[PDB]
């Protein structure tokens, strides 16, 4: 009866409540995906336990050992029944799991410290004073690894050898690093996150240029699990009801500091 | 599995959402008791259906036909499994139902249009220019009917014959009547409600003086129902957790307009 939903600590999707140690279970967290979990659980009528992924990753297949980590592994190895979070819909992932219809829209985007003299991928690629990175074990890193567009080819071979490593264990590490860096570190992340951080004090970061690509997050299920159907039917309803929009404003813009 | 919770449309305990016709079931409502229902249902782990009482009353025993109306009847006649709402803990009611430990504190209080020359019960009682009333089929009306304190004796025999009737079908009718009345109608209600309306535009009403008495609202159960135990254990926990307070600010003060 308690279906476990894997998920990840990422702001403002899921974050501990101010004072969370006061509470227990699902009540410990608050966020966009935390609101999304509840109300899906409300529409497919199910008991659920939010479970934050142990390794704190999204999910990439280890090239050598062939295993899946992050929330994607959770599902694949029968540890989670469902994933509510900012998990990008990807081909390599669709081969091993199910996605609902995307519940949010994003693209890869450049995050800069304010003032940094950069506007575009090409701007980043054609120089070497400003360093740049991405989240490790996510779809952004994979996008650059997989790409055969020349500018991205260049930006990839650079990162792949950059020392120290330009791949971060978390999103907050990139952000912290963009901010500590005095303009010598750009950080490639999803524009959803990017715009979240743009609205956060101390208001010293921003998105520059268009997204390199256009995709979305989906709720995920183990492959062929019978629960995909309902889950997806609930997403499509939340959209038509106007409720994803409501939550998106609530978490990013209404809370907005800059 | 779906335990029905009887409850009543009273602001800000339970109120339709802005545009509610967009939604269905429990999602149609929002309010303090709506938040309280959920999270009790969360702590005793139960599926529930919010059900707004048909006659829209609290509960009084008809003197003649001996029957109970309002949410209290619901419980007594096995129609509701539980009552989440501003139901005052009373002796006559405790004889026929169970109350948790009170989840909120109130007292009877005078509501006046701003400017009205009234400060106290005695002030009301000793004059006849300003008319005054209360909610029909509630504990306030009963309090005055039951009282043997002289000033309340006087205020009762007055009301009991006042034409037109000074007993209102709803709280909003008293309020509307206090506001339409240009200072010639005071309205006796619970200080919780009173302070809610004091914080509502157009900010032309207020509480005057102390409460005539001190009591509280409890979550109610059919008499000896096995569900009292848990329910009460959940209330005591919400209190110690600081969560009733949180909700009380959220619904009355943080939303405050005056
Ligand atoms: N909350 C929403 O309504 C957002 O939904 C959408 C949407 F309506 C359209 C798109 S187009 C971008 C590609 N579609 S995708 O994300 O399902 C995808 C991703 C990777 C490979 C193939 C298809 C995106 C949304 F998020
Ligand atoms: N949210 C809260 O903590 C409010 O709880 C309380 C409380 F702690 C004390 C009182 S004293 C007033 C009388 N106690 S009663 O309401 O349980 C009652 C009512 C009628 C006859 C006998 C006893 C009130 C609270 F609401
Ligand atoms: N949403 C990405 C993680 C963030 C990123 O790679 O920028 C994923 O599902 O892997
Ligand atoms: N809370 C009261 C209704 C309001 C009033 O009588 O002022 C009751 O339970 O009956
Ligand atoms: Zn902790
Ligand atoms: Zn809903
Ligand atoms: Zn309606
Ligand atoms: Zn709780």
């Amino acid at each position: 009866r308690t279906i476990v939903v894997t998920t990840i600590l990422e702001s403002p999707y899921v974050m501990y409540k101010k004072n969370h140690e006061q509470l227990e279970g699902n009540e410990r967290y608050e966020g966009y995906c935390v609101d999304l979990a509840y109300e899906i659980a409300k529409h497919v009528r199910i008991k659920y336990k939010l479970s934050i992924v142990g390794d704190g990753k999204y999910g990439a297949r280890d090239p050598e050992t062939k295993i899946w980590n992050g929330m994607v592994g959770e599902l694949v190895y029968g540890r989670a029944d469902i994933a509510v979070a900012p998990l990008t819909i990807t081909l390599v992932r669709e081969e091993v799991i199910d996605f609902s219809k995307p519940f949010m829209s994003l693209g890869i985007s450049i995050m800069i410290k304010k003032g940094t003299p950069i506007e575009s991928a090409e701007d980043l690629a054609k120089q070497t004073e400003i360093a740049y990175g991405t989240l490790d074990s996510g779809s952004t890193k994979e996008f650059f690894r997989r790409s055969k567009i020349a500018v991205y080819e260049k930006m990839w071979s650079y990162m792949k050898s950059a020392e120290p490593s330009v791949f971060t264990k978390t999103t907050a590490d990139g952000v912290a690093r963009v901010r500590k860096s005095k303009g010598k570190f750009a950080f490639l992340l999803e524009s959803t996150m990017n715009e979240y951080i743009e609205q956060r004090k101390p208001c010293d970061t921003m998105k520059v240029g268009g997204n390199l690509d256009s995709k979305g997050y989906g709720v995920a299920t183990p492959k062929g699990s019978a629960l995909g159907n309902a889950v997806n039917l609930a997403v499509l309803k939340l959209n038509e009801q106007g409720l994803l929009d409501k939550l998106k404003n609530k978490w990013w813009y209404d809370k907005g500091e800059c």
